[PDB]
């Protein structure tokens, strides 16, 4: 541990349980640096109540310890890359940050920004605004005194609203700005709803070449080494000085010396550690960087696959220019063949050598999920079959002939997460509000699956016609909120599948949800619905009698639409 860039926030953490801490010798911790501990000190039940087939479906209940999480998935190392595949990471990362600055000048965001975007409250006081400036005038001296993550075990790491300002502060122009767009960087797909991207996966089908590649890697966070922290850091040289020292002070304490703060006769301690490599999951732009050096990979994996990269290469890179001009000729052409969302990709390579290009993958701990390590990758043929960000995309027709292409998961992934409530002491209205909010998502996005647009419809018969949706369905950049209103969801539909839609040419209005199909048979059943399974046809048959129940609990004074009939 570097003791100079984080012992400040070490000494204000004793600070404030002094009395208490401690240094614990037994502690179990082996490639995290361990400096000291102290003393430490749901269920939406109106989907519940409309789902009863799904109350006895390990796929939904199961989706409603942390030292558990940490000893097997974050407490790990990587050896270094060699120094060849450094120089290769330096090189490729330099000229994608030149690529995706040509048309774009990084800028600082600012509170009235911030502002804005929480009002989606210790924003509205002026104290937290003090605290926020006290620890500006820390790191524009060199020192940090509080960007320390609370880690709350896949592992999550919160910090307090103001960390996450003066993060948003320096480096939140990424996301504003939209520097991993599609159109400014190719093979992003930043700001694009899951109602377009299988419209993107339909149009790589179409780039000639090999197999569509959609690998996984095992624990992203968790293999970005230091080398690729530096190279997402070299965006501070197309700063200004003074946007320049905010932003190094955000990678030095929030990126790169990172503090965190972890819980472990039923008492409980929380333990002081350290780690200088590893994406802190949950910061501001963590999905931004995640998608550069995603990007960064991919444009190495078909280097080595186009031979450009030799096996001589991994230990030291002796001529770039071969790298450069591949860059310069081939390298936008191999970021439109790609569709990048963080860390989950779809690369459609010139050929099928990609997937047999391991070695730079290998050498920059970027391994894949559930295959053997040089077993080669297996391709897609079927775009409709290939996963990217957690679904499939399928083509269906409307009653009229026109193609649409929709999104697609397991339906108990959907059901599991609507059950789910966040917030204690909750009552039925923000309740049954977070309900409506799934019903209409469901609307709009998975209308095409049997189970979803019956449960759907009898969620937003049970809940007052005047209630504005809350809460989030998904923390997902890719759902973009056009259901969270109470605006009719046959006029939403139309905007967003047919006018707003660049992907369908005739832009005739759809007039009638029996227009809007489903999956066939087969698919909705494949896909996990519960069409023909007793419980489901009786739920389905009972349908207006628990709506009813619902509404008798909401209140029979309220004003109801039947969407059933
Ligand atoms: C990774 O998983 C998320 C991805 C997905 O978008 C790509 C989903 C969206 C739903 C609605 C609009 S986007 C949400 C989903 C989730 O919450 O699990
Ligand atoms: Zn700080
Ligand atoms: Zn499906």
């Amino acid at each position: 541990p570097n003791m100079k860039i984080i012992g400040n926030r070490i000494e204000r953490i004793r600070s404030e349980h002094a009395e208490t801490w401690f240094f614990d010798e037994n502690h179990p911790y082996r490639t995290w640096a361990y400096h000291g501990s102290y003393e430490a000190p749901l269920i939406n039940g109106v989907v519940r109540l409309l789902s009863k087939p799904w109350d006895v479906v390990t796929g939904v209940t199961g989706i409603a310890g942390q030292q558990r999480v940490f000893k097997e998935k974050v407490d790990t190392r990587v050896p270094d890359p060699q120094e060849g595949t450094r120089q290769v990471m330096s090189m490729v990362s330099s000229w994608l940050w030149k690529e995706l600055g040509k048309h774009k000048r990084p800028r600082v965001c600012t509170k009235e920004e911030f502002i804005n975007k929480v009002r989606s409250e210790a924003v509205n006081d002026p104290r937290f605004w003090a605290l926020v400036d006290k620890e500006r005038e820390h790191h524009l001296r060199g020192e940090c005194q509080s960007c320390v993550y609370n880690m709350m075990g896949r592992a999550i790491w919160y910090m307090w609203l103001g960390a996450r300002f003066l993060e948003f502060e320096a480096l939140g122009f990424l996301n504003e700005d939209h520097w991993m767009g599609r159109e400014n960087s190719g093979g992003g797909v930043e700001g694009l709803g899951l109602q377009r991207l299988g419209y993107v996966l339909e149009e790589m089908s179409r780039i000639p070449g090999g197999r569509m590649y959609a690998d996984d890697t095992a624990g992203w966070d968790t293999r970005i080494s230091r080398f690729d922290l530096e190279n997402e850091a070299l965006i501070t040289n197309q700063m200004e000085k003074g946007h320049r020292a905010l932003a190094l002070a955000i990678i030095k304490y929030t990126y790169q010396n990172k503090v965190v703060k972890v819980l472990r006769k039923g008492k409980t301690v929380m333990d002081i550690i350290s780690r200088q490599d590893q994406r802190g999951s949950g910061q501001v732009v963590t999905y931004a960087l995640n998608t550069f050096t995603n990007l960064v990979v991919q444009l190495i994996r078909n280097m080595e696959a186009e031979e450009v990269l030799e096996m001589q290469d991994l230990w030291l890179l002796r001529r770039s220019e071969k790298v450069t001009n591949w860059l310069q000729s081939n390298g936008w052409d191999r970021l439109k063949r790609m569709a990048v969302s963080g860390d989950d990709c779809v690369v459609k390579p010139i050929d099928d050598r990609f997937a047999h290009a391991l070695r730079f993958l290998n050498d920059m701990g970027k391994v894949r999920k559930d295959t053997q390590e040089w077993k080669p990758s297996t391709g897609w043929d079927n775009w409709e079959e290939v996963p990217f960000c957690s679904h499939h995309f399928n083509k269906l027709h409307l009653k009229d002939g026109r193609s649409i292409v929709v999104p697609c998961r397991h339906q108990d992934e959907l059901i599991g997460r609507a059950r789910v409530s966040p917030g204690a002491g909750w009552s039925i209205r923000e309740t049954a509000c977070l309900a409506k909010s799934y019903a209409q998502m469901w609307q709009l996005l998975y209308f095409h699956r049997r189970d979803l647009r019956l449960m759907a419809n009898a969620i937003c018969s049970s809940v007052p016609v005047d209630w504005v949706p809350t809460g989030r369905t998904t923390w997902s950049i890719h759902g973009k909120g056009e259901w969270m209103t109470t605006e009719d969801m046959l006029v939403v539909w139309n905007r967003v599948w047919i006018e707003e839609n660049d992907h369908m040419e005739d832009k005739t209005p759809v007039t009638k949800w029996t227009d809007i199909p489903y999956l066939g048979k087969r698919e909705d059943l494949w896909c996990g619905s519960l069409i023909g399974h007793r419980p489901r046809t009786t739920w389905a048959e009972n349908i207006k009698n628990t709506v009813n129940m619902v509404r008798r609990i909401i209140g029979d004074e309220e004003k109801y639409m039947d969407y059933l009939s």
